[PDB]
């Protein structure tokens, strides 16, 4: 059994830079969901080989995690929030193609999407 490379967190040609949103999506939305009791499933890519999902990576081709997000944000990997924010969705969003409705992992994350949206409500204007 084999995992994907992770999503890219470093890439130097890439344009960045670091907007007052993109430190609210830092210090408020992901510090936030990070603490959370049930994030720790989400603190990294999912590990098909030791969870034994031998399907997972067949059916997710977008991976993502706060693993992954967390590391993007503190290298400011980004250009914009919109980026930042799609990220977080399709973690979601994966975890919901993936599983059934009612299990464990997806009241999980429903959640954490609970307050990224409560949290997103308020990101403030860019100055
Ligand atoms: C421990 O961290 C995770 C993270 C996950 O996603 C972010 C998942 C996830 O998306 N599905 C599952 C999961 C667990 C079991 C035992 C399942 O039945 C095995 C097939 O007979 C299925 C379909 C999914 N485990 C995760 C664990």
């Amino acid at each position: 059994s084999m995992n994907p490379p992770p999503p890219e967190t470093s890439n130097p040609n890439k344009p960045k830079r670091q907007t007052n949103q993109l430190q609210y999506l830092l210090r408020v939305v992901l510090k936030t969901l990070w603490k959370h009791q049930f994030a720790w499933p989400f603190q990294q890519p999912v590990d098909a080989v030791k969870l034994n999902l031998p399907d997972y990576y067949k059916i997710i081709k977008t991976p993502m995690d706060m693993g992954t997000i967390k590391k993007r944000l503190e290298n400011n990997y980004y250009w914009n929030a919109q980026e930042c924010i799609q990220d977080f969705n399709t973690m979601f969003t994966n975890c919901y193609i993936y599983n059934k409705p009612g299990d464990d992992i997806v009241l999980m994350a429903e959640a954490l999407e609970k307050l990224f949206l409560q949290k997103i409500n308020e990101l403030p204007t860019e100055e």
